[PDB]
């Protein structure tokens, strides 16, 4: 794609911090950048749309190489159209904004890079406030494997790069980005909404998801990919779990791992107020040369140290982190296969944890399964008793894109105090 210039790019600001056991915690100018499929798409010669609703122009966009040569993304309203906005520490991302539903932003080291986090042997936290993001919204807050300039200097056909948010991907394979390897990807495009649709090719990499949630449930989940970095995928390829990526992950969601009262409103860690969210990430030696063999997760609410919830599944071991064992025994036991380990486990996501990973902010809602795999029974055909069935308490008729948008079109998230370094450093305690 082309980079345009009928609307100024602003990225808004958003400090996270930078912290080391020795020297604490220092600012970082950092950015947030929203995501090239929410753009503007148009002539690189004037104001004629490339893409409008959800179809493209066959006459600007015959083919994939010709679209992004003559297609430009542009500069975007963060708030008047896509109700983003940052106080400089915290960021909130609004629902519904007229037509638009939703948004995904990075966080960015400067205007053209993304910032890229190594989280070997360190820890990422931040604050969160779900108090207005109710069943069916899905407040993410990520990593993925994406090239720091967004894909600029591998594809020639790709000249906006990082400032306006290309480069997308992730454990998916997500066949709905508009922009892939500096190429539209218009092949056999198919409409799957009223603003969206898929092409040919889908964009894999490995993921992290630090978090996904909404007040009633939540979810931390390594995705490894057998690849490594972003990688344009076809045919079976792009297949969740049997092709490059591990779709699925290795999930731990408190309530789905037999603990039905540690998270939600009124519960022990309280979606009614804000929290923070520590995750850290250790390796079998305490190096960040070592094989990431734990995820922790620790909470802290009105001042209180929470430890993360134990698993109460019987065949699963009654632990509070991930590990390559965990996960494989929530496998077995949930009747999911372990695609997880076939990717390559934890070893392989630490991999790409060290090459370095992008962070993003997203809230959505889920028109394949209305989210109820986060926050209500999944599959909805299997038995809700089963262990690893249910996963929440909202109701399974809930989650229906059209009806939460309608009915709940203000919800919103709020994702502050960003911080991340050596483990421990980001957070103290004492009595
Ligand atoms: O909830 C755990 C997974 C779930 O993956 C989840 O899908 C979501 C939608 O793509 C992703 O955002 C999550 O990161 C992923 O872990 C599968 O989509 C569901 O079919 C299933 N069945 C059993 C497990 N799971
Ligand atoms: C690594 O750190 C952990 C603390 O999280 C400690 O229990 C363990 O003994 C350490 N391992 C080594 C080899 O230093």
């Amino acid at each position: 794609q082309q980079a345009g210039t009928n609307t100024a790019e602003n990225h808004p600001q958003l400090q996270s911090q930078q912290c080391t056991t020795s020297g604490g915690c220092k600012p970082l100018s950092t950015k947030v950048v929203l995501d090239s499929n929410w753009r503007w798409v148009h002539s690189t010669s004037g104001y004629t749309n490339c893409y409008t609703g959800n179809e493209w122009d066959t006459s600007l966009c015959p083919d994939g190489k010709t679209c992004a040569a003559n297609c430009a993304l542009d500069g975007a309203d963060y708030s008047g159209t896509y109700g983003i906005t940052s106080t400089g520490t915290a960021l909130t991302l609004k629902f519904v904004t007229g037509s638009n539903v939703g948004s995904r932003v990075y966080l960015m080291a400067d205007d053209t890079h993304y910032q890229l986090l190594k989280l070997l042997n360190q820890e990422f936290t931040f604050d969160v406030d779900m108090s207005n993001l109710p069943c069916g919204l899905n407040g993410a807050l990520y990593l993925s494997a994406m090239d720091a300039d967004g894909g600029m200097s591998k594809y020639p056909g790709n000249k906006a790069g990082a400032k306006y948010g290309t480069g997308y991907c992730d454990s998916q394979c997500p066949k709905d980005i508009k922009f892939i390897n500096g190429e539209a990807n218009v092949g056999n495009w198919t409409e799957t909404g009223s603003n969206t649709g898929t092409g040919s090719y889908g964009t894999c990499c490995s993921e992290m998801d630090i978090w996904e949630a909404n007040n009633d449930a939540a979810a931390f989940t390594p995705h490894p990919c057998t690849t490594t970095g972003q990688t344009r995928c076809s045919g079976d390829d792009c297949a969740r779990n049997t092709g490059l990526c591990d779709g699925d992950g290795c999930d731990f969601n408190s309530f789905r791992m037999g603990d039905k009262t540690f998270l939600g409103k009124g519960m022990t860690v309280d979606t009614s107020k804000p929290f923070t969210v520590v995750t850290q990430f250790l390796t079998n030696d305490n190096t960040s040369t070592g094989t990431l063999s734990e995820i922790r997760r620790i909470y802290i609410q009105n001042g209180k140290v929470i430890q993360n919830s134990v698993a109460n599944i019987p065949g699963v071991d009654p632990v509070n982190s991930i590990t390559d064992n965990f996960c494989a025994q929530q496998k077995t036991a949930f009747g999911d296969t372990n695609w997880f380990a076939q990717k390559g486990g934890l070893k392989q996501m630490g991999e790409a944890l060290g090459n370095g990973m992008v962070l993003a902010l997203s809230i959505w809602d889920d028109h394949a399964a209305n989210m109820l795999w986060l926050d209500s029974d999944y599959p909805t055909d299997k038995d809700p008793s089963a262990p690893g069935v249910a996963r929440g308490t909202c109701a399974t008729t809930s989650g229906v894109p059209s009806d939460v948008e309608s009915q709940v079109p203000n919800s919103q998230v709020v994702f502050s105090n960003i911080k991340f370094g050596d483990i421990g450093s980001t957070f103290s305690g004492t009595s």
